[PDB]
């Protein structure tokens, strides 16, 4: 009944694997071609269909190489995904929000027909690492039409995200000393409205750079979140609700507003 379902029925194994079930191709976006961001790489399913589209930003000093693994992995579960470079590696979070917006527009309107035809432009999401995660929150606050936001070890000077209504999964890292969960991730999660679809997943034994290092937990829960909200795919609710709420060695804590009005 759900026209947006893609791919085989999921399992924990299928979601933890290095690659999902979709073969993936890439399209480079040069800095020349990009308007309002620094270029990047668009990963997309070889199999023709329409999919949701996702823009991912790196963090301060970061390049697309630091998030490439995640772009490719998410695309391999049935999404069109752009990992961007920013105008400069030192851009601040609200600038990164604008750049995420520009990157979404690029995929929808300026990429090749191969890419553009694979996107349902009504089903979009944003993600980012650190300041890029801050950027994701800012854009989500501005764009209630977005289907999902996933701030990864996010950093932002503004802690109050009570304006955000986009389904938001925040992933924190317990040992983060750059964007400590006590002063960034948790304040953000707690200020998001209680009324929205949201979750907080804190990684156990993780530094600030966990999102830059191929990680089965980040991969599994990012894909499950995008599936549930970008694709309305309730086959993925099972992974999120009740969710992994002291899987020690993997997940320090998990909070949510499950079950998200099934």
């Amino acid at each position: 009944a759900n026209p947006y379902e893609r791919g085989p029925n999921p399992t924990d194994a299928l979601l933890e694997a290095r690659s999902g079930p979709f073969s993936v191709s890439e399209e480079n976006v040069s800095r020349l071609s990009a308007s309002g961001f620094g270029g990047g790489t668009i990963y997309y399913p070889r199999e023709n269909n329409t999919y949701g589209a996702v823009a991912i930003s790196p963090g301060y000093t970061g390049t697309e190489a630091s998030i490439a693994w995640l772009g490719e992995r998410i695309a391999s579960h049935g999404f069109v995904v752009i990992t961007i470079d920013t105008i400069t590696t030192l851009d601040q979070p609200d600038s990164r929000a604008e750049q995420l917006n520009a990157a979404l527009n690029h995929m929808i309107n300026r990429a090749s027909s191969t890419v553009r035809s694979r996107i349902d432009s009504s089903r979009l999401a944003v993600m980012g690492h650190s300041m890029g995660g801050g950027g994701s929150l800012r854009l989500a606050s501005q764009r209630p039409d977005l289907k999902a936001a996933i701030p990864l070890t996010p950093w932002h000077l503004n802690k109050n995200w009570s304006s955000v209504t986009v389904p938001t999964l925040i992933i924190g890292a317990d040992l983060d000393t750059i964007a400590p969960v006590a002063t960034h991730a948790k304040p953000f999660y707690n200020s998001l409205p209680s009324s929205i679809s949201k979750a907080y997943l804190e990684l156990d034994g993780a530094t600030h750079f966990a999102p830059n290092i191929p990680n089965k937990i980040i991969g599994k829960y990012s894909v499950a979140w995008l599936k549930r909200f970008v694709d309305n795919d309730t086959r993925y609710t099972q992974f999120l609700c009740p969710g992994p709420r002291g899987l020690f060695g993997e997940v320090e804590e998990y909070r949510s507003t499950c079950p998200f009005y099934p």
